[PDB]
């Protein structure tokens, strides 16, 4: 098992609390079901980016995961993830994409070997 | 209906003109049909980069798009934006890939939700 | 042909080696029997990133290419790259994830159209 999930945001870096990667970690093994052990997370402020032609706060994210992955849980996982980023970097809903990937265990490198 | 343009280079930030998150919005919003209120861009300059063994400026893209992939697009869209990164960030045409995913709409959140 | 490898760590961008990109241009070149005229790489240090939610040094990668990836092919290059982080960026192989992409050629832009 195994599952990452990258934010990458306009947002200042002094903008993303203390304690934001430990919550997302947190959140995502209880949404999906996995040990903490296996959840990667990785933050990414600062960017250069825009959605819509504006360059007001926005996010483009992604969660990868072996299993786990369907239209149900995935708006469930919208619902928390677009949450999180309104309530913690003050960024509109309407203004997130995350792009979700089941990846087959064969496809997921880890300690030498794959998951298959 | 979304799409999102990423672009990854070894250019020096100073390099990326001003409007250009917005040119490839606009552009990209005319290839594929869609608002451009769908449109989302990323430009990462300044990167560890290297193509071919070398160096140069070089750039590392993807196109996500709900629907608009296919091979003839995809022939289309490569002119069109090796086009732009050619004049805008001075990178040579043979020193792009752009790498293209058809997302299914259950599998793009946005607003809480996804768009299935 | 074409492929491409990415690796995020949270490593400072000094322990980097010189030479390191080389290094990852011709060991893929090796390992996906391509010519490395084909091979791009990329490394982002410096990055937020947590692992089993630990920030402890850590690397998420990538790696897309046309053909040249499956179950045994993917065990291989994982022993490979892991091997790669652990002695140049004293990365434990453990808290490595690398994702493998077999990307249809109809799907990857170069040089104003696709591979197909
Ligand atoms: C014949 C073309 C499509 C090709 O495979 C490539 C060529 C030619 C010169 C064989 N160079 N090159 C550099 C990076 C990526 C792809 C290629
Ligand atoms: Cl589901
Ligand atoms: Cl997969
Ligand atoms: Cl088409
Ligand atoms: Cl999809
Ligand atoms: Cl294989
Ligand atoms: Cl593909």
């Amino acid at each position: 098992p195994a599952a990452m999930f990258i934010v990458n945001t306009n947002v200042p870096r002094a903008s993303v609390p203390d304690g934001f990667l430990s919550e997302l970690t947190q959140q995502l093994a209880q949404a999906t079901g996995k040990p903490p052990q296996y959840i990667a997370v990785h933050v990414v402020p600062d960017q250069l980016m825009a959605f819509g032609g504006s360059s007001e706060p926005c996010a483009l994210c992604s969660l990868h995961s072996i299993g786990k992955i369907g239209g149900a849980q995935n708006r469930s996982y919208s619902k928390l993830l677009c949450g999180l980023l309104a309530e913690r970097l003050r960024i509109s809903p309407d203004r997130v994409y995350i792009n979700y990937y089941d990846m087959n265990a064969a496809n997921v490198g880890w300690n030498n070997s794959t998951f298959a």
